[PDB]
């Protein structure tokens, strides 16, 4: 488990411990084992200017927040399975610098803004939900199984309300953290980092972006 590649900073700022680091774990995602995560949360551990967040990052009723009802189904038992885990596998005073974020300890006021600009963009202007519609399109037809086309729709409202905590650097339980950790680069990474550069969409820049941008951390086997 290694660094492999790094947008935000330069690779000394990580060596100089320079930032708090997340572990955004995608839920359902094969490559989320028990085993990879508690290596990625070793890496943050060492890495880290302080501390280590783990929260659930997305997930490809019960609640109005789709990242809600995922925490409170799905969310809550893995977040006790990986204390578990840990509690086996670190030391009491490692075990004192990692955070369990649910949604909710991310998803304050300031956060709900944010996601509301990106509603209300979804749904006046035409040019952006065709952009996140297609979006859902592409990862589903690497799937087996078909969607309707009301069902993309809603997949990319989920997805604007994750966008946020990948764009900006937002605290959880009242601790920043700067980076984060992902094994892979993928098609929202660069999305991302396009948003971030103003790049696409540009009003999403001005209006939700803080000129502290997440800094994304590439780091896998």
């Amino acid at each position: 488990m290694e660094l492999h590649q790094i947008r935000g900073c330069h690779k000394n700022d990580i060596e100089l411990k320079k930032y708090n680091i997340g572990v955004a774990i995608s839920l359902g995602n094969k490559w989320f084992s028990i085993d990879n995560i508690e290596k990625l949360v070793k890496w943050s551990l060492l890495h880290t200017k302080e501390y280590v967040i783990i929260y659930i990052a997305d997930s490809i009723k019960l609640s109005d927040s789709h990242a809600e009802e995922v925490a409170i189904r799905y969310g809550r038992n893995l977040f006790i399975k990986i204390k578990e885990r840990v509690s086996l596998s670190f030391s009491q005073d490692e075990q004192a610098k990692i955070i369990y974020a649910t949604w909710s300890d991310i998803a304050d006021s300031k956060y709900k803004e944010k996601v509301k600009y990106l509603y209300n963009l979804y749904d006046k202007n035409i040019n952006f939900k065709n952009y996140i519609e297609n979006f859902v399109k592409e990862w589903v037809s690497k799937e087996k199984r078909t969607f309707n086309n009301n069902e993309i729709n809603k997949f990319g409202r989920y997805i604007l309300e994750e966008l946020p905590e990948l764009m900006v650097q937002v605290k959880a339980r009242g601790v920043l953290f700067e980076a984060y950790v992902y094994p892979y680069k993928t098609r929202i990474t660069e999305f991302v980092g396009l948003l971030q550069k103003g790049e696409i969409f540009p009003e999403i820049k001005t209006n939700i972006l803080d000129n502290h941008p997440k800094i994304f951390l590439e780091v896998r086997e």
